[PDB]
């Protein structure tokens, strides 16, 4: 089974990909993950990919081709968290099924209004020693654990990512929907209610 999640910045995928990883042995393909540990460690798509993320712009669809035929696994259940972004990579990510015999199996549409998407993101917070996200109101830190805000989740980063995602990510939904695997999830509703809506469309 291969997953796409697809949805507006802060509307929870990252936090119900892990979940869903977690518990039910999917493979989760974060490229945000991916992309932030690249320029962490310095390497040459790390240095390449630094300034479009900083500012709140997609890094360019060649680069994450490539990243995404570099680690899509051999075996097993596929969660894409985050990708395809653009109509591009949504074509490249068919093809490259495609010569694998495989396919999407479902695109799980993670509804959230704009006022939803500003508290959700400018309320998050990374824990830097195990990456585990949190929320200053909806799940906030343990006391005492230091943690940090990333800096596209800044007001004004957080506003482009929006325009961004409207621009060029939100045509994916039509894309996917004339192929009748459109799934729609209420994000804005609590954690635990959102991931039993994902096991439901699953099955
Ligand atoms: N599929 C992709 N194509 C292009 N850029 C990406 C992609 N995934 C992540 N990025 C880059 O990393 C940034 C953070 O992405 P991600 O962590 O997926 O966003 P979010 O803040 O919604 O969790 C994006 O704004 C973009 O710069
Ligand atoms: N269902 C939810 N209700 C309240 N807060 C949430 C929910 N899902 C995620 N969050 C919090 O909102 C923020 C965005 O979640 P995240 O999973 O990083 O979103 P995405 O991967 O879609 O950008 C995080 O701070 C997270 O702890």
């Amino acid at each position: 089974m291969i997953l796409v999640f697809l949805g507006p910045p802060g509307a929870g995928k990252g936090t119900q990909a892990k979940r869903l990883a977690k518990e039910k042995g999917f493979v989760h393909i974060s490229t945000g993950d991916i992309l932030r540990e690249a320029v962490q460690k310095g390497t040459p798509l790390g240095k390449k990919a630094k300034e479009y993320m900083e500012r709140g712009e997609l890094v360019p669809d060649d680069l994450i081709i490539a990243l995404i035929e570099e680690v899509f696994p051999k075996h097993g259940n596929v969660i894409f968290d985050g990708f395809p972004r653009t109509v591009k990579q949504a074509e490249a990510l068919d093809e490259m099924l495609e010569k694998k015999g495989l396919k999407v199996d479902h695109v799980l549409l993670f509804e959230v209004p704009d006022e939803v998407v500003i508290e959700r993101l400018s309320g998050r917070r990374i824990n830097p020693e195990t990456g585990e996200v949190y929320h200053v109101k909806y799940n906030p830190p343990p006391p005492g654990v230091k943690v940090i805000q990333r800096e596209d989740d800044k007001p004004e980063v957080i506003k482009k990512r929006l325009e961004v995602y409207r621009e060029q990510t939100a045509p994916l939904i039509e894309y996917y929907k004339k192929k009748g695997i459109l799934r729609i999830i209420d994000a804005s509703k609590p954690v635990e209610e959102v991931y039993r809506q994902v096991l439901e469309v699953i099955g």
